[PDB]
């Protein structure tokens, strides 16, 4: 039993990582196959950071000028080329540990492993969701873009995020690996901001589930509610609406712990209507939205990667 | 900026894990040069459980008795010894993927990165203190027995935890990597609990400067107080008390601020006699005591690890 914020397992991507350096710009790029992929802002100087013309400021680039680093050891680059907002660096060696992986671009709501890195060597790993303002609450400072996020699933790695600045809420912005953005950001300095923020409601409802799972029960009680019901509450308290999509989707942990989904509807509406009353749900004081159903059926049942 | 709770890339440790079978026990199992570590309770059965003879059980065992998996190649035991509450198995082949390590014994109030794994396989990663009673609050289900803790200093892996138990209380309970347990838990069924546990008060209050370090001032204050003064309060709240070493420590954290420790205890024992007044610290409606100074120093700076 327990439960804890848990990341995936991060060696298949540490192999992937290497420093990407352009004038005095050094940054993290992702090696796979015999491509080197980071952000394209590496090509900038300080004063092309303002309002900057990358396809200007890439034509007057050419191969020797990105020196790569796996490690200690030093990668030529034969060809370039800009996809959207990533670099594309053709290197003369493929990866030899390139795992089993594809590119996929995720939802707000779902979560995603970090590996935060500096010049090319990993320095930590924590877990991530997609905000609905399609933001992410992360930890990044100076020289940690190219840092990606990712999922795993057996074997393959989904890659589904790579880090590209800090808005000035102190939140983060980044790319599909594809370098389409996730949301209305852009890579250059502007006044840009977040957005404002809501709380993904069927997350939320499955860690209740995980703490029934692990033995909290305070909260549970023996009203039901209608889902139109429960949404007019959701909506006076920023809470994202619920669908019956996302009630089927939480059938698997409502037939593990016997509680109703309608149920525990009642329960977050008690809960956010009178607070918590100085006690705490799996540690937290605060109702937690930053597990998806499956990251819950996941961790309470036991399922590993390979 | 930002703060998460981090744990250490986890590939060195990943190329370590090896399943260890024995009779119709499965639990995991640490493999380093030539010899494989894993919790001794793996030779016992349903019934053996209860009051073991282990030194009786471990000589009705030969080498061939244990079936050691290393991914999807059979590793063969040639050797076999009991150190403490682990065995050390002995096997044909030196791991070609051991990194440099120590086995260390950690202090209540440090942290590690636990590797959960079930069937020698990796599946998921995630940050722990060593609670002040010796347990920890993991996430550990049947099957992850000979899952390890650990540390990362540049290159080098200090073990410091394997997983042995889970207590009444849902908590956790192992050993070091010589075998000697953490706190009064003996490796069989008996009704052993807990016992009380308390806050690690050196580590809210770093935790309180990685705050103001990510723009979080609301709850500083103008006024100071004594050592003495602010331990009265540390008593009737359960925290532990603060030494003149502690001070010391959070040094380097008082002179990026410039809040003076003692200040920033003042700040303490208003949050423990008022509560937060439904306000929130990087994120936490609780006061938060699981990341050292050690910690708010790395990530509130950058260290990596190759
Ligand atoms: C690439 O490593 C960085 C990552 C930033 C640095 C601080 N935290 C991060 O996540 N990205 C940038 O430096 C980015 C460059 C472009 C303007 C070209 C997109 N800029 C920012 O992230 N900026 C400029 C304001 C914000 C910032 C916030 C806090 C500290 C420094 C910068
Ligand atoms: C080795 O994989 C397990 C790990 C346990 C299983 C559930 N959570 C864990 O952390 N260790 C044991 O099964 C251990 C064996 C000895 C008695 C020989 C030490 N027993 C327990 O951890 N037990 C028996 C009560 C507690 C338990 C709690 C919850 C579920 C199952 C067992």
């Amino acid at each position: 039993s327990g439960f804890r914020k848990m990341a995936f397992p991060s060696g298949k991507v540490e192999g992937c990582m290497v420093q990407v350096t352009c004038g005095t710009t050094t940054l993290n790029g992702l090696w796979l196959d015999d491509v080197v992929y980071c952000p394209r802002h590496v090509i900038c100087t300080s004063e092309d950071m303002l309002n900057p013309n990358y396809e200007d400021l890439l034509i007057r680039k050419s191969n020797h000028n990105f020196l790569v680093q796996a490690g200690n050891v030093q990668l030529r680059v034969i060809g370039h080329s800009m996809q959207n907002c990533v670099l594309k660096l053709k290197v003369d060696t493929a990866n030899p540990k390139t795992p089993k992986y594809k590119f996929v671009r995720i939802q707000p709501g779902q979560t995603f492993s970090v590996l935060a890195c500096y010049n090319g060597s990993p320095s930590g790993v924590y877990q991530c969701a997609m905000r609905p303002n399609f933001t992410i609450k992360g930890s990044f400072l100076n020289g940690s873009c190219g840092s990606v996020g990712f999922n795993i699933d057996y074997d393959c790695v989904s890659f589904c995020y790579m880090h590209h600045m800090e808005l000035p809420t102190g939140v983060h912005a980044g790319t599909d690996l594809e370098g389409n953005f996730y949301g209305p950001f852009v890579d250059r300095q502007t006044a840009q901001a977040a957005g404002t923020d809501t709380t993904i409601t069927v997350n939320v409802l499955a860690w209740l589930y995980a703490a029934v799972i692990n033995g909290d029960r305070w909260f549970l009680n023996r009203f039901t509610t209608t889902l139109n019901d429960f949404n007019l509450v959701a909506m006076k308290y920023n809470y994202e609406p619920l669908t019956q999509d996302h009630v089927d989707i939480l059938g698997p942990l409502s037939a593990q712990t016997g509680i109703a989904v309608l149920d525990m509807c009642a329960s977050l509406k008690e809960l956010l209507q009178n607070g918590m009353n100085g006690r705490t749900i799996l540690g937290s004081a605060l109702l937690e939205d930053e597990f998806t159903p499956f990251d819950v059926v996941r961790q309470c049942s036991g399922v590993t990667f390979q």
